[PDB]
C-alpha cells in the first residue's frame, strides 16, 4: 500500500482504490494501474520533472529504501492477474529489485522529487508506474 499526496490530489494504483477515493474520482486509467482521488488537505510530496533513471524506491517487504537504476517508461507485458487480464501496461519503467504483492505503493523518488509508485514486481525485478508526465497534478 502507499500513495503520493500532492496538492489536492492522492495518487494511488488504481487496482488498491478505496470507496472514498472512486467517490471522489479525478482521473483513472487502467493502462497505467493509476487512480487520482481529491483530498481535503494539502500533501507535502513534490512531482519529479526529469528524465533520471536511477533513484530510490521503498520496499514495505524489507521496511527499506533500495537504490535503483530504472528504464524509461515504456509498454511492457503484464501477466495475467487477479487485478487485470493479460495485458501491455503502459508508462512502466522496470529496475532489479524486490517486490511482493503488497509492496504496491512505495515511492520512487529522485533528486527532482517522487517520480511513481510500485505496480508489479516477482523473480527480483520491480515495476514502477510513471507521474512525471501528469503535468496537471502541480496547479488546481
Ligand atoms: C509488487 C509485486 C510483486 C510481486 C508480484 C506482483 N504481481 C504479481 C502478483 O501479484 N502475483 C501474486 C503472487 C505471485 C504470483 C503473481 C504483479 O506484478 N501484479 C499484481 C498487481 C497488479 C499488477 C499490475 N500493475 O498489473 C501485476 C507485484
Ligand atoms: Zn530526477
Amino acid at each position: 500500500s502507499g500513495a503520493i499526496y500532492v496538492g489536492n490530489y492522492r495518487v494511488v494504483n488504481r487496482h488498491l482504490a478505496t470507496h472514498n477515493d472512486w467517490a471522489n474520482l479525478v482521473w483513472e486509467d487502467s493502462s497505467r494501474d493509476l487512480l487520482v482521488s481529491s483530498t481535503t488537505a494539502q500533501g507535502c510530496d513534490t512531482i519529479a520533472r526529469c528524465d533520471c533513471q536511477t533513484g530510490v524506491y521503498y520496499c514495505s517487504s524489507r521496511r527499506k529504501h533500495y537504490p535503483v537504476s530504472f528504464s524509461k517508461p515504456s509498454l511492457i507485458f503484464v501477466e495475467a492477474s487477479e487485478y487485470y487480464p493479460a495485458r501491455y501496461q503502459s508508462h512502466l519503467m522496470l529496475a532489479v529489485g524486490h517486490s511482493e504483492p503488497g509492496d504496491c505503493g512505495g515511492i520512487l523518488r529522485c533528486q527532482h522529487g517522487v517520480v511513481g509508485i510500485v505496480s508489479t514486481g516477482g523473480n527480483g525485478l520491480v515495476g514502477f508506474a510513471d507521474v512525471r508526465d501528469l503535468l496537471w497534478l502541480d496547479e488546481e
